[PDB]
C-alpha cells in the first residue's frame, strides 16, 4: 500500500510500503494526528526515535512524546515516538491509549523488533486500536532497485588494490571521501593498512572502535563494517562494497545440543541498498560492487527467535509461553520477515531453565550480552555442580572465583562459543534439552 | 511482447518472461524465423533450432566454434549443479564460439513469487480438523472424495500422514523417492501424501493439492570435525517451490491450493554443496580441471540476474586439485551407482583401499569396496563426512591435512 492506510471503522492490519522518501515516522502520524487521531511510532533505533521528535517539532509544528530507555520526554501529544525496545520494556499496548500504531522499518528481522511487532499485532485490537500499519520501504521479497543519483559499476581485477577477488583501482579511490565495506574486522585493518601502503588514508572503523572517521570533507576512504551505522553518512563521493557480510546462525550441530555462531553470506537486498545508498546524499555518488548479485530481504535466522525467548527471560519478565503468543502472532500476519517455524523448541528449551541464578542474570544483562540468559543459565548449572564456564572468556566473567569451580568437566547445555574445558553430556538440563530437539527438531 | 532482438554485438540478455511468451516454442521460433540457428537449453527437454539440456551441452564439450547465433538458457533460476555448470559453460564460451545473443530466460525471476494463476482457486489453511498438518490442521471433508496431494517434506512425515489417515477412512498413498503407481491411476478418492519426489510432469490428475510450505535441502557444513559435511536443511519454501507444488493440482481442470504457512520466499541463493558438485561432476564428469570448472563457474558469477552464492571458487577448485591419485575403478563404479559426489566417494573409497581401511559405514554408497576381508583394518581415515559414520575414524591421513588446510587459508 503505497499511501498511508486509512484508519478503518474497525480493527485492522495495514501495510504501508512507501520509499524512504515518504515521511512514513514523520509527515504519516502528523496527517493522522491532524485527523484527530492518537499515533504510536515504533522504530527499532533510539537514534531514529529521538531523531523524529525534533523534525516534528519544526518541520510538522508537533512535539511528541520520544520514549527510549534512556530518555522519557513527555508532553501530552497524540503522536509517541518509541523503540520497539522500550516498547516492550513498557508493557507492550499496555492501555486503550493510541488509536493508531506504525510499526516502523518492518522489515528489521533484530529480535527486539520482530518481539515487539509480534506483541503489537497480537495486543493493539484488544487494546483499543483501529490501526497497525506494518510500514517499510523494503518489503519481503524485495530486491534492490535503484535511484540514478549513483552510478554502479562493476569493479575488475585490475587494480592495484587486491578485493574480493576483484580489485580497487588507484583511480578511483585516491582523491576524495570514499566508503569501502568489509564483511570482517580483520579485513577492514589489513585493507587500510594496504590503502596506507599506497599512499592513502583509509580509516578502518568496526564494532568497539570509537567514532574516528573524519567530517572534514576532505580526501579519506573510511573500510568499514556495517557497524557504522546510519544518520550522519553522506559524503563520500562512492563507495565500494564487498556485498557480503557476517550473520548469527544457529547450528543443531547436536555437539551436546545446538551451535549459536556466524556464518558469511551473500548480502541481502536490504544491506546493499543501505550499502549503495551511502553515497549520492545530493550529489550524484558511484557504487562499485564484488559481485552484481545479493539475495531478496525477508528471511531471518531461527538464532533470532531464540533471541526473542532469551529477551522475554532477561529483559521483559515473560514466560517462554506468552513470548510465543506474541511471536506466533508475527508469524501469523501476512507480508513480513520469513524465517523457519521453530517456536515450539525454543519455548521448549527455555521453559526448562528453571531456577536461573539471580545475580548472574544481573550481570549477563549489564554486560550487554548476545544472550544473557543461556549465559547465566550456563553459568548457574555450572556453579551448582562446582565445574567452569566453557571457557574463561569475557562471557563467562559472571563466575569469575575459578578457586572451588574447579573440578573439571563441564556440564555443556549448548555452545554459545569456543569450549575451551572438557565438558560432560549428561547434565539433566542437557538432555532435557536433546528431548525438545527430538520433540519437535527432525532429524 | 517480444525477445530482445539479436545486437550488433554479442550480449547477455534477460528473456525474464513466462509461459505467457511460450520461452521453449515461440521465443525461438521467432530468432529461428529470423534465419538465426537458435540453442535453447533446459533441465530437460535440419531447422535453425535445436532444442536441448544442460547436462547434454556439458557432455558435447559446451559450446562448438560456430554452431549458433542465439543461445537461451531456459529455467535460468534453476540451482541444480548441472544448471549451474552448464549457464557458466554458456557464459563463458557463447561469444569466442560465434554467439552473438545470450538469453537468460526465466519464469520467475530474481525476488519474484507465487503466479498469479487464474484456475485454481487457492485457499489459505484454517486450524480446523482432527488432521493436524504441521502445527495446524486438515478438515477431513476436504480430502475424503476425489484424488488428492499433500505436500509434507519428509519420508517419514509422508508415512505417518498416510498413516493417521487410512485409520480415519481414507484411501492414503504415500509416496516419494522410491516405488511409482502405489497411486492408483484411474481409481479416484485416492489421497497421495507427497514427497516433491513426485515429479510434476507425472500429474495423477488431483483435485487439491494441500503444503506443508518446508522444503528440504542439501546443505554442507564446515563442521570442521575433519574436513566438511554433506547433510541437509529444512527451510521455508521459496517462490519456485509453491509454483511447481500448487502447479500439479488438476491439469485440465480448475483445481485449488490449501496451504499451511503464508510466507515462503522469492527464489534466492544456492548453496556451496552445489559449488562441490560442479567440481565433482567436472572432475567425475567431463573431464574438467578444476581450474576449467573455476572459469565456467566464475562466468556464471560475473552474470547479472542469476541465484547468488557464496563464493567458495578457490576453496572447492583447491580441495579438487588435492584429490590426487584416485582409482578409476571405483570412480568408474560410483559414477554408474547414481551417487550424488561419485568423484568425492570414490576418492574417499581409494584412501580407505590404499590404507586397507573400511568405509566410514557399508551403506550402499560403499558398495564398490565390498572385498571387506583386508579392508576391515579398523579406523577409516575421514577425509570428509558424506554420510553418517559408523566406523571408529582417524584424521591424521595427509589429504584431511590438505583439506583441513585448505579450508584455514580460503575460509575465514
Ligand atoms: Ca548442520
Ligand atoms: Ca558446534
Amino acid at each position: 500500500n503505497s499511501s498511508p492506510p486509512a484508519v478503518p471503522q474497525s480493527f485492522q492490519v495495514a501495510h504501508l510500503h512507501a520509499p524512504t522518501g515518504s515521511g512514513k515516522s514523520t509527515k504519516v502520524p502528523a496527517a493522522y494526528a491532524a485527523q484527530g487521531y492518537k499515533v504510536l511510532v515504533l522504530n527499532p533505533s533510539v537514534a531514529a526515535t529521538l531523531g523524529f521528535g525534533a523534525y516534528m517539532s519544526k518541520a510538522h509544528g508537533v512535539d511528541p512524546n520520544i520514549r527510549t530507555g534512556v530518555r522519557t520526554i513527555t508532553t501530552g501529544s497524540p503522536i509517541t515516538y518509541s523503540t520497539y525496545g522500550k516498547f516492550l520494556a513498557d508493557g507492550g499496548c499496555s492501555g486503550g491509549a493510541y488509536d493508531i500504531i506504525i510499526c516502523d522499518e518492518c522489515h528489521s528481522t533484530d529480535a527486539t523488533s520482530i518481539l515487539g511487532i509480534g506483541t503489537v499485532l497480537d495486543q493493539a485490537e484488544t487494546a483499543g486500536a483501529r490501526l497497525v500499519v506494518l510500514a517499510t520501504a523494503t518489503p519481503p521479497g524485495s530486491v534492490t532497485v535503484s535511484h540514478p543519483n549513483i552510478e554502479e559499476v562493476a569493479l575488475s581485477t585490475t587494480g592495484e588494490i587486491p578485493f574480493y577477488g576483484k580489485a580497487i583501482p588507484l583511480e578511483v579511490i585516491k582523491g576524495g571521501r570514499h566508503l569501502i565495506f568489509c564483511h570482517s574486522k580483520k579485513k577492514c585493518d589489513e585493507l587500510a593498512a594496504k590503502l596506507v601502503a599506497l599512499g592513502i588514508n583509509a580509516v578502518a572503523y568496526y564494532r568497539g572502535l570509537d567514532v574516528s572517521v573524519i567530517p572534514t570533507n576532505g580526501d579519506v576512504v573510511v573500510v568499514s563494517t556495517d557497524a557504522l551505522m546510519t544518520g550522519f553518512t553522506g559524503d563520500f563521493d562512492s563507495v565500494i562494497d564487498c556485498n557480503t557480510c557476517v550473520t548469527q546462525t544457529v547450528d543443531f550441530s547436536l555437539d551436546p545440543t545446538f551451535t549459536i555462531e556466524t556464518t558469511t553470506l551473500p548480502q541481502d537486498a536490504v544491506s546493499r541498498t543501505q550499502r549503495r545508498g551511502r553515497t549520492g546524499r545530493g550529489k550524484p555518488g558511484i557504487y562499485r560492487f564484488v559481485a552484481p548479485g545479493e539475495r531478496p530481504s525477508g528471511m531471518f535466522d531461527s538464532s533470532v527467535l531464540c533471541e526473542c525467548y532469551d529477551a522475554g527471560c532477561a529483559w521483559y519478565e515473560l514466560m517462554p509461553a506468552e513470548t510465543t503468543v506474541r511471536l506466533r502472532a508475527y508469524m501469523n500476519t501476512p507480508g513480513l520477515p520469513v524465517c523457519q517455524d521453530h517456536l515450539e523448541f525454543w519455548e521448549g528449551v527455555f521453559t526448562g531453565l528453571t531456577h536461573i541464578d539471580a545475580h548472574f542474570l544481573s550481570q549477563t544483562k549489564q554486560s550487554g550480552e548476545n544472550f544473557p540468559y543461556l549465559v547465566a543459565y550456563q553459568a548457574t548449572v555450572c556453579a551448582r555442580a562446582q565445574a567452569p564456564p566453557p571457557s574463561w572468556d569475557q562471557m563467562w566473567k559472571c563466575l569469575i572465583r575459578l578457586k572451588p569451580t574447579l573440578h573439571g568437566p563441564t556440564p555443556l547445555l549448548y555452545r554459545l562459543g569456543a569450549v575451551q574445558n572438557e565438558v560432560t553430556l549428561t547434565h539433566p538440563i542437557t538432555k532435557y534439552i536433546m528431548t525438545c530437539m527430538s520433540a519437535d527438531l527432525e532429524v
